[PDB]
């Protein structure tokens, strides 16, 4: 345990509810509040990309299909999608944008490709996830009012789902290596896991920030000469600053390397 004491202390010190799940890909198990629901924030974007890649694999979608869009469609935080109001972007470029930059319009453009939030939930069930749901678009989905089940996962379901997508058989080998490559190229989660992550280890991750103090991260990590580990760490319902909240998720992720 003792990684258990750190989580319990973080809840008591920060007034937060924490969810942690780790999956060793192994014959090991654990988790803290791992079947409670947490707001996904921008970690859902890994799932929407896997959803879209699954449609490509079925011949139902084209990664090179160009989406042309307008500026009333831009939602706050569009670091990439704003620079391409003129030419548009391909679906592949959009996927890259949401995983790499957490660009919110690219996410919405992918959700629209899939058929909306209700359709991502249907993919998730199709790949075995009975709990995780997406219900809104960016940025409404980060509202995270406590007790609301919209736009939620559980640490157990999210760790399981990421495994089925990244290492399981839900996606093609080409799609997995695309998603993994995007996650290894993530740029907005720096200190939460990567920073305390030893050199020589590979991490692909995706992080979320959301209202009511929501902070989340999902990650596949390859220790040196070991099977990958899937981690899902969520924190919410706290009034701490983004600083103490970042430092606790990093402190939980550090304890996991032990």
């Amino acid at each position: 345990p003792e990684t258990l004491v750190t989580v319990r202390r973080i809840e008591a010190q920060l007034g937060a509810r924490v969810g942690v799940a780790v999956l060793d890909t192994g014959r090991s198990w654990e988790g803290y509040r791992a079947d409670e629901r947490f707001p996904m924030a921008s970690t859902f974007k890994v799932l929407a990309c896997g959803a879209l890649l699954s449609r490509v694999d079925a011949g139902q979608e084209d990664l090179d299909r160009r989406i042309r869009y307008t500026q009333d469609e831009l939602v706050t935080y569009s670091p990439v999608t704003e620079k391409h109001l003129d030419d548009g972007m391909t679906l592949r470029a959009l996927c890259e944008a949401t995983i790499t930059t957490s660009d919110n319009t690219a996410a919405n453009l992918i959700l629209e490709a899939l058929g909306g939030p209700k359709a991502l939930t249907r993919f998730l069930r199709a790949i075995g996830d009975p709990v995780t749901r997406l219900d809104r678009w960016e940025t409404a989905l980060n509202e995270a009012t406590p007790g609301d089940v919209r736009d939620t996962t559980t640490p157990r379901a999210m760790a399981a789902t990421l495994r089925t997508l990244l290492l399981g058989d839900a996606l093609t080998p080409a799609s997995r290596q695309q998603l993994i490559a995007w996650l290894e190229a993530n740029q907005v989660g720096g200190p939460l896991l990567r920073a305390g992550l030893p050199a020589g280890w590979r991490i692909g991750d995706k992080t979320g920030a959301g209202g009511r103090g929501t902070r989340g991260i999902v990650a596949i990590v390859w220790p040196p000469g070991r099977a990958p580990l899937i981690a899902a760490v969520y924190l919410t319902e706290s009034e701490a600053s983004m600083d103490e909240r970042n430092a606790a998720i990093a402190e939980i992720g550090a304890a996991l390397v032990k």
